[PDB]
């Protein structure tokens, strides 16, 4: 019945309209400056970048999805596959259906199976902190998929929503994630799940000691419009109020903005509508240290191994594109290279005190 | 015939193109940041807050709309007693209707008769008071139902393009309000009728005692819409006139702004195109006290009891949703949560003097 | 054949699409302050003012348009009856065709036939000043007519797209018009048509002795948009050129601001689009003394003088409507009336160096 | 094949929709200030200017297109002949063609024969400079045709799309420009092509010896968008990222406060979506010494020699016709008419710290 709503989710999300639905990144407010002499040659681009201890091909990863049933699980293991080839790292969706249902298992572990080297990442939610989760669970998820780290998701809209949501944030959960990572071997990441993460938010993680973010803000994947969808479905009138609140969040790029400016010191993922390699090099330039895609890369594996090839061939090209045209030779340089802040974004940015010249030092 | 105008009222602000016509409330400038840690749960979520001597459930009331004829007291009724039941106030319609013809009285009344315990607030124009209304007709309109509170409406803009309007609006009728509210067992609010309330009217009004306001901005129902309609119906040449002052006002977000800035200690009702129960808990966030609802309450009651109490369980769960996702547990946190202010409500502000630091300090 | 012009420039100008094309006022960047409050009663509204030594009962002028021929005169004596029975103030269009055609005479003159005791104002173009004419043609304008003041027009824009244009306005044609202003019995006004002031031009003006201003700026009638029609029918390759500047001008919101900024103490219309009294009121909250009209009256008499009183009641209802709402008793407290400035007007402003505090203070 | 690349650019620039393909100029965010009173006739304008050594007759040239194929020359020599006639500089498009096959110089030396007197500026593109170009290749570039100028093309983000593309933009380039320099008889201009230059790569290139700078900004011919083209045809994959890319880089309007705010001293061609003499003169009152067009150009020439002088006609006309109405006596003038920015380019400018004050008197 978990296991229903893991492929339900995979279905609306994968062919219902809910990616950026009535939502926004800000990204079109965000302007990468043009170098005409760029100073470098295309073939001498290096992508390399660090990932905790081990190195990555490229600053782009696949955040968490699916797991939980057959099907999911070849999703996963052509999704590892091919994330193995080109030497990007892999989260996994929420493991607690594999801890709920051992049958469930396989559809994780697969993914260490068939891609031993990359970085993977475990995924449980928030709320289950809250209802009995511990130490031996986040272990269990961990030794699952022999990851590298565990991300920790947060969901709660999507939880208010859901029709058998758990909408349970309570302080605890934190005093309690702060014991379970004194214990860990691996480090936390803590990701939202398309409504972003704000500053309030993240200077309350990191003061129980989280310094790993990813934003996952509004403009990608709507998870207020995927539970209104399944609230729609089972007559629920939750769905009418749903509507209501299908741009509430933190866009993507103010989220990233909101993150690397009160965190200055966190490693970042900037993710939440991310679809090109310009995505995801404005995600960089504004202060992520690395891009995160999970709908359009879902999108491609359900079509094939091949098409999810192409997808990351198209998604580096235009990654280094964007490089080669602000002539940022390597990840650092593009974590510095030009930017011009417009519109909603500056305004977004300026009300919430958001000095740009500080900014511009920090993101430096 | 008075009577014939209120049926009218009803008839096309129910069923005719009048809520939002080329108005705004510029609560579309206001975000609610999103926190992806809460710190609470949906359950311990409490929306009690103080009416005057009175705890109401939620801090929404039902404005007045209606009364004078029959079928108007059982639309009251109906609003009345599911208020009752939600444990929410509410204003009555104008009662000059009432002191003008006995037969109207009854329409009133029965709100009083079924429901017995919530805030019932009394109901009487700003023009009354300058053509003889004194004293007696305020006590009568009061006890009539037995008020907890008077609202005095301003609606200079519906009377001048009203066929039989009044604008009179003689500085004598304060003079006159403030000795009426010496001698008044209950309180006195102004509100006005859909085009809001502006800093100069707000200090002008506090100047004579005056410490509870309702905006009703621009943004929500029409008036200058429904007595344009008025005059296209009846071939009064005052309708293309109507026309060009369709977006005339102050808009709900603006008055909002405005009173709680120039009258920091008010109690403030934030009305006008209050249709979900985000633009409540956006309009209480950016300093009302409590929001304000009429036009949709008054088409669901048409609909019926039960329509009108699946419309307050929607109302009720968007605000609570909306606390929830900013990590609001109670009214005052709400009221100090975290907001962005952008756009034309921000051009606003700042051309009005609105010093964004030292409004952020007094909505706290 | 100038007698030609003048009937082709009534025909494009009553029907064709010409008013506002491509085209912008930026009266929609000004809002005027509701008064939920006004202080008043509709009635006690007083709209009388000065314009020279005479009182008008209203702050508005019809200013020039036409004249040169029979069907043109009869249109100016039923502008000029009906402006009459409103006290309120006519200017003529230029007189040039009738210093060339004595024929022409009677089309301007019937204007103090019927019209005894308003305010009149001749015309005379600048180019004429510099191809010739001098004290005695603007003393025959002025008598042919019994005018209160000469009106002298700039149209740069209009004679550069003319077919048969006179784009000469060397700066000796204002050495010139202060030469003929020591002479003459009756103020000048410098006018624009269509394109409005700015404060280089406002400044030069008033180095030269001009205290006199109407704005006629951009977002009305459009000049450049009828000569390029001249253009269109007569085959020449000039309109694809003036398509190019249809948005060419000052707006005439803008230059209200510009002028009244860079010359405070002048005596100012503004005028170029104000279709309704409430761009009347606020060109006049803005800083202009009196609103302008031309087009729109052209249209209503060439309907009929019952039409065109209907169009004038229409006028001074809407004015007066925007009186009572924002608590303005007369013209000297609309004058200081409370606004917002917006958009695009403002950025203007504040380009253009003009420091809002400094603007509110000599509006006031 | 080189051949057959320079055909398909004239087909696809002159036949398919490229021209401000998904990119702006910013130019509608410039507005020159409409003087009323000019102080000056229309023919008394002045247009002539210098182009280094040489005086032409209009701020305006023809930027690089084409040559290479007989067909390609017959298109040159009508350009040439009538930028004869009309006293405005020509550069002819990259000779890369005629030092790789000798078939080709015909179609760039029929220039010189047709047009003795006028500026004559030849082109080579940067990528051959780290390939191998140097000295003599400049030399047999500029005796081809009698040169008084070299331009070196910047087309980074054309070489990333196009299908045979050599995005080699290694800094040894401008050590070796710098070099050629030294030892060229004529001066060399650093133009972009289509996508702008920036103030990091104009200070760069400075810091070289580059006095001289052509912006080719965004907003016209998109390079991006014909080699997308190319690559649709010939099913390269690159074409679904040029797509992202097709609002890259720094609209004109920018790239010119760019170049002359960081580089005060330069001589600047404005270029990059000149359509009109409104445009051309926009350019120039912004900090351009002339205005490049190329496109507009192109598909007049291809039409014919008449078609083409009528076009000549038509810009100088409205280059004039805005002097005028600016009271711009000659170019000079112009540089410091006063104007307005607004919108997106005045939120550019701020951002990229470019203060407007000193910016005024920079460009003034
Ligand atoms: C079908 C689907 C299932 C997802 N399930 C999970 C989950 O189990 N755990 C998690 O942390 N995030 C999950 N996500 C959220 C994504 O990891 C990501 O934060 C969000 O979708 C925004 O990125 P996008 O716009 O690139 O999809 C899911 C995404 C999709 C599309
Ligand atoms: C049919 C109807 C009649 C109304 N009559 C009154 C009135 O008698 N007295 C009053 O103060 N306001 C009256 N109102 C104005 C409302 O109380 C409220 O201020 C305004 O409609 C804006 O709120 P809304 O957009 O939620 O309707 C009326 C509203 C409706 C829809
Ligand atoms: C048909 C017509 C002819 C006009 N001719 C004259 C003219 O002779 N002299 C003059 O000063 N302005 C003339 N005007 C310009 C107007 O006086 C006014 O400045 C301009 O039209 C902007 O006002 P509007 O938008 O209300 O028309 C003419 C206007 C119209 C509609
Ligand atoms: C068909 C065509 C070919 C071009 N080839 C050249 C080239 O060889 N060298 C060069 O420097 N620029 C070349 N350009 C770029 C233009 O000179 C100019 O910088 C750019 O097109 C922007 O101006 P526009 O928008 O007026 O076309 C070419 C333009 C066109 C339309
Ligand atoms: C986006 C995302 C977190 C989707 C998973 O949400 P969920 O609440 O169904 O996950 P759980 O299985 O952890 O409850
Ligand atoms: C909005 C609102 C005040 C509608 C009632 O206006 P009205 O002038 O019809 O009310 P009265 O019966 O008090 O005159
Ligand atoms: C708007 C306006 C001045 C129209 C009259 O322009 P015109 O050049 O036709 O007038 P003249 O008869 O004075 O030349
Ligand atoms: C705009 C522009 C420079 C077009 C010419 O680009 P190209 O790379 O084809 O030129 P080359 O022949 O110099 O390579
Ligand atoms: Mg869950
Ligand atoms: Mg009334
Ligand atoms: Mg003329
Ligand atoms: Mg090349």
């Amino acid at each position: 019945d978990i296991v229903n709503r893991k492929v339900e989710h995979v279905e609306i999300a994968a062919f219902e309209n809910v990616d950026g639905l009535s939502s926004s990144t800000f990204l079109n407010d965000v302007i990468l400056v043009h170098q005409g002499f760029p100073g470098i040659s295309f073939s001498e681009i290096n992508t390399k970048t660090k990932f905790f201890r081990k190195e990555i091909s490229v600053p782009v990863m696949v955040t968490g999805m699916t797991g939980g049933r057959n099907e999911l699980g070849r999703i996963n293991k052509i999704i590892a596959e091919v994330a193995e080839k080109f030497g990007i790292p892999m989260g996994v969706g929420s493991q607690r259906v594999a801890i709920e249902k051992a049958e469930a298992r396989e559809s994780f572990a697969i993914v260490r199976k068939v891609a031993p080297t990359i970085p993977i990442i475990a995924n449980l939610g928030m709320p289950q902190l809250v209802k009995g989760y511990g130490l031996k669970e986040f272990q269990d998820a961990i030794q699952m998929i022999e990851a590298d780290a565990i991300a920790v998701h947060l969901n709660p809209a999507q939880e208010v929503f859901q029709p058998e949501g758990e909408p349970e944030y309570q302080i605890y959960a934190l005093e309690k994630l702060r014991d379970i990572s004194k214990e860990l071997s691996v480090p936390i990441i803590v990701k939202e799940s398309g409504n972003g993460i704000s500053m309030e938010t993240a200077k309350l993680l990191y003061s129980y000691g989280i310094k790993n973010f990813d934003t996952s803000g509004q403009g990608g994947t709507n998870w207020i419009a995927i539970e209104m969808i399944r609230d729609i479905r089972r007559g629920n009138w939750k769905a009418e109020s749903a509507k209501n609140f299908l741009d509430w969040g933190v866009p993507t790029a103010a989220s990233i903005m909101e993150v690397r400016y009160s965190v200055p010191d966190s490693f970042l993922v900037g993710s939440g509508g991310i679809r090109s390699g310009l995505d995801a090099a404005k995600a960089i330039a504004l202060g992520a240290d690395i891009a995160g895609m999970a709908l359009p890369v879902l999108k491609s594996a359900i079509e094939g191994k091949e098409s999810l090839e192409q997808f990351f061939r198209k998604i580096i090209f235009e990654l280094k594109a964007a490089m080669m045209l602000t002539g940022s030779k390597d990840v650092d340089a593009l974590k510095k290279t030009s930017i011009v802040i417009l519109g909603k974004l500056k305004e977004w940015a300026e009300y919430r005190g958001i000095n740009l010249s500080i900014y511009e030092k920090v993101r430096k």
